[PDB]
């Protein structure tokens, strides 16, 4: 995979998608349609179409952003330390396109792995289950339920 | 007419269209398709669909940005002093949505009125002549 | 209270005062003279001179920023949800001039209420005890 | 002459002085006191105190920024080309501290050499003639 050039991204991504995925902006809490979307399907990197999260692992955390127990696969995201007042947080980025997705927190539901991935909906595109074969994601349908 | 909220604009405009129209950025020289487009039709504000320029007034100034000799109507655009770089230039913005479009300089051909509007393609949407009726611009077909 | 215009503030505040208070910037760890300051006095809003913190409530655990356990009054600072970074933190702002000051965390000295006001020194002006009378803050010396 | 650390500049320069000198911002036209100041003295870099312009070379250009026919010394400024719409401008920066100062235009008075150094007052500090000895610029009083 080759990430489109920045010049291409400025012309294809909305300003919101660009700020979030390229400049690590955070979308307003509770603002995105995916925040309260719980329909079967997968969420893919808005930039590359890399699968990132399954609807099976999504839950309403009350935090303000699409929230997931885990990424759809171990290698689909990468984690990166950042700091505010020298206090660490873990940023989550997509593997292939290196889009800023969100952050991951150690206080998610224990019986699902203890983690909460709070992800900007702006970084994602939802592929409904019924559309996955056609979109080229058939081999990942099994992760949806 | 009411300009969409900034929130809506961020979710509707590309980064490029947003930076140019909202943040007064300037697209890269020769980068936009409208730089080399010379087909009959009109150029409207990408934000609002307000008519801005006629193809009739577009010419190839060669500088790297779409260039026109005049707005399609005097009131289609507004002029603003831009004191960037210790000089005074006239910024051109759209009337209704107040998008930054570009600048107008007094260095156009005199035989076409002497003004050169250097306008970002990013600020514009081209409506070809053949599509103007369907798009509600039928009354401006005579502006060509 | 009337806050000075943004133009006025650009010419009166230092770069870091402005960025912190007006643009909610965070000064670098250990950058500010107030970090380890323990002289008696008050810290006022650098924009308005509204009292915000007393030296009495300041402490140093080696944090990169001034640290206080409480504001000088309940009403001098306002709390605001800060949803940056897909989490919720509590930003603290000054009441009158609505300066960004920093944030308040629940990890401060247990015996003083549990809070840690982590405050940009750039948001504050220190008024030494000895100058408080002349400066109009005599009534507050008892908080020092 | 001397370029303080970015940290020192953030804490000493006003937001205006900082944005102008460090980030090549342009102050609003007609906004600075020095625009209409014509008193004997020199103008030094606000960052370093490096002498930059003499009041001897200062004139009213009507443009809205302090305007000079020449720098006080050949070596005290450096010049850099930039472009908008592929139109040339020439940025002027101080030699020692590399402060953004303003722009130079080929439209100055002919008898004085034809150049106009259009300089942000924000980038300067005026040292009146009668303060130059005490200020350490005695050697340059001949330039006034």
């Amino acid at each position: 995979y080759k990430k489109p050039s920045d010049a291409e991204l400025k012309r294809t991504l909305t300003e919101e998608q660009y700020q979030v995925t390229q400049n690590s902006a955070t979308e307003y809490a509770f603002s995105h349609e995916y925040d309260h979307l719980f329909k079967p399907g997968i969420y893919v990197d808005v930039v590359s179409g890399e699968p990132l999260f399954s609807s099976a692992d999504k839950y309403d955390s009350g935090c303000g952003w699409p929230s997931f127990t885990r990424p759809i696969d171990a290698k689909s995201v990468t984690e990166h330390d950042d700091f505010s007042y020298n206090m660490r947080r873990t940023e989550v980025r997509s593997h292939a396109a290196d889009s800023h997705l969100g952050h991951v927190f150690p206080d998610g539901p224990r019986d699902k792995g203890g983690l909460r991935y709070c992800i900007n909906g702006a970084s994602l595109k939802f592929i409904p289950l019924e559309q996955m074969d056609a979109a080229g994601y058939g081999a990942l349908k099994s992760k949806v339920k």
